């Protein structure tokens, strides 16, 4: 190539191919659900975060339809649908303070970016769980705060770090449910530390929202915590089945985010019909149907926990919809995932740097849309694969 940099990319792609690490995106021809048409094939998927099986729900299809007919296609841009959703989210997810507000964002990434750039800065120390999802970490870097990592879920280690720090502003930042492992943060102990040390507690409930707590209100609601130190970031494209994200907190925290977060974080609002559909999804999540779906999800989790132990590989003990199975090397993990693919099962393979070296793993993600027969197929293929490799 006259553009010699293209030759560099071509050789770099060839190296990725030779090593067998070429990533492929699958194209889904049907709505997202347990059963899908994937690259033209009928498959059972364990790859999504559609934990309650709502992404394909006809009520949400109708909500998008009614929302587009009422509010148009694009935001251009704060629609009444966005304002209503913020009211709905404050009532639904803001029970930990008596005067909550919520702010809707296009993506969970932007919600975290707004929160950390507004509340952190030079002179701030941010204390971050060592297993926080990667993009949470990049949001802190831009904020320019001093970042101190604490060992995963270790409140006693974090307490010693808070005690040793003389920073005027301290933020504790943690996922509530850790997306590659399925465990739940020790929120009650973290809040005790936050109140003792006068710190904010920013928690990302992406994987707890809708699936934990009374009416699915989330991990903070499950722990029944009440404190204005709490700032909850959530996403609306996982259990809630649509898209977007939010921050919910004391109204003064929300007003500060509005005044101080970089304006571009608020620009290019999502399509207003999506916000209208999220409001409809909250009515499912918090009603009898959401309770039924969570109960079925809990039964699938119980079954899957046992299935994983019957394989020869290394389960991560999880009581959430995330059921990881650690195979070890990239090569072995990819071979097992490929064997499951030949059984028409789509199970993602996770590799470093997303997980620590030597812990490449399957990420089996359950959905209330899954059936017991789906799990039987997964078990049968896992066990046949284990015999083939033994």
């Amino acid at each position: 190539h006259h553009m010699q940099l293209l030759d560099t990319l071509e050789q770099g792609l060839k190296e990725i191919d030779a090593r067998g690490l070429r990533r492929r995106r699958r194209t889904v021809d049907s709505p997202c659900s347990a059963h899908m048409t994937v690259d033209g094939r009928n498959m059972i998927g364990f790859a999504s975060n559609d934990y309650l099986g709502l992404a394909a729900h006809p009520l949400l299809v109708a909500a998008i339809t009614e929302g587009a007919r009422r509010y148009g296609a694009g935001s251009g841009g704060h629609s009444r649908a966005h304002a209503q959703l913020e009211d709905d989210l404050a009532e639904f997810a803001g029970g930990f303070v008596d005067n909550p507000r919520a702010l809707y964002f296009s993506t969970g990434y932007m919600a975290n970016l707004a929160t950390l750039t507004a509340l952190a800065g030079r002179g701030t120390t941010l204390f971050s769980d060592s297993l926080n999802h990667a993009s949470l970490i990049d949001g802190a870097r831009l904020s320019r705060a001093d970042i101190q990592i604490y060992p995963h879920a270790d409140a006693e280690a974090l307490g010693a770090m808070l005690e040793a720090s003389d920073a005027a502003v301290k933020l504790i930042v943690s996922d509530t449910v850790f997306s590659m492992d399925g465990d739940i943060a020790p929120l009650a102990r973290l809040l005790e530390l936050a109140e003792h040390h006068g710190a904010w507690l920013v928690v990302d409930d992406a994987h707890g929202f809708g699936v934990l707590g009374p009416q699915g209100r989330g991990a903070v609601a499950e722990a029944a915590l009440r404190s204005p130190h709490l700032i909850v970031v959530g996403t609306l494209g996982k259990a809630a089945g649509v898209s977007g994200a939010f921050v919910v907190a004391h109204e003064t925290v929300i007003e500060w985010l509005v005044q101080r977060a970089r304006p571009y974080i608020f620009t290019t609002a999502s399509v207003p019909s999506a916000a209208h559909a999220v409001s409809a999804s909250l009515r499912i999540i918090g009603g009898d149907e959401g309770e039924h779906r969570r109960a079925h999800l809990r039964s699938l989790i119980a079954l899957t926990r046992d299935m994983l132990k019957s394989t020869p590989w290394l389960p991560v003990d999880s009581h959430t919809a995330v059921q990881p199975l650690i195979i070890g090397s990239n090569e072995a993990t990819l071979d097992v995932a490929a064997s499951l693919d030949r059984a028409n099962l789509w199970v993602p393979a996770i590799r470093p740097p997303t997980v620590p070296e030597g812990t490449s793993r399957l990420r089996i993600s359950l959905s209330a849309a899954h059936s017991h027969n789906d799990l039987e197929q997964l078990e049968h293929a896992l066990m046949k694969t284990a015999e083939a490799r033994a």
